[PDB]
């Protein structure tokens, strides 16, 4: 299972083109998008849909997927593509992977890095942040210390008004689309 994978731009003209850039433009509509594109993985896309599946009847009602929003370097790309954002990723809540509720977050320039022609880059990532609990600066705290096993899924900087969940797991996270885009 070697997790291949391919790029296909996403046309202006598909419905799905105009989610993506509102939520985008929420907080973001002082950037200029050149391109929106999906990022089709089987290996990676089932895999992740395995964990959900076991994470949806664990959960009972709580609706265990949020998008949120990833920025990095171009050079993160491939590797993010291939890899999603498992274990050997380089680029105080935790030591696991950051996502934010809002693009301008990850726009910042130390997240979403401007290449040499100035382009950054946000993925719009479908996370499995199931039930979190607030967290503090490598492994989710447990939910119940008489059954200690059992530990939140991810963790947030605000439970009932969150602005970014971390998430630790493998699989836990699929980088749908990525947008790139300008100053
Ligand atoms: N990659 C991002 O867009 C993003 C979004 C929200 C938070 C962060 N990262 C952090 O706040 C801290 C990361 C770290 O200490 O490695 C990144």
């Amino acid at each position: 299972k070697q997790q291949n994978f391919c790029v296909v731009e996403l046309l202006p003209s598909d419905p799905e083109y105009n989610t993506v850039a509102s939520k985008f433009n929420q907080t973001c509509s002082h950037f200029r998008i050149e391109k929106i594109e999906r990022i089709q993985n089987p290996d990676l896309w089932n895999s992740y849909q395995a964990k959900k599946k076991t994470m949806d009847a664990k959960n009972g009602q709580t609706m265990n997927e949020k998008q949120l929003f990833h920025g990095t370097d171009a050079g993160s790309v491939p590797h993010v593509n291939r890899n999603g954002f498992n274990r050997s990723y380089a680029g105080a809540y935790g030591k696991g992977t950051y996502f934010a509720v809002n693009a301008n977050y990850s726009a910042n320039d130390t997240y979403s890095r401007p290449d040499a022609n100035g382009r950054k880059h946000v993925y719009y990532v479908r996370v499995l942040t199931g039930i979190y609990t607030h967290g503090n600066h490598i492994v989710p705290p447990s939910k119940n210390p008489q059954n200690p096993t059992d530990l939140y899924d991810t963790v947030t900087d605000n439970v009932h008004h969150p602005s970014l969940f971390v998430a630790f797991y493998d699989y836990q996270a699929y980088p749908e689309y990525l947008i790139t885009f300008r100053k």
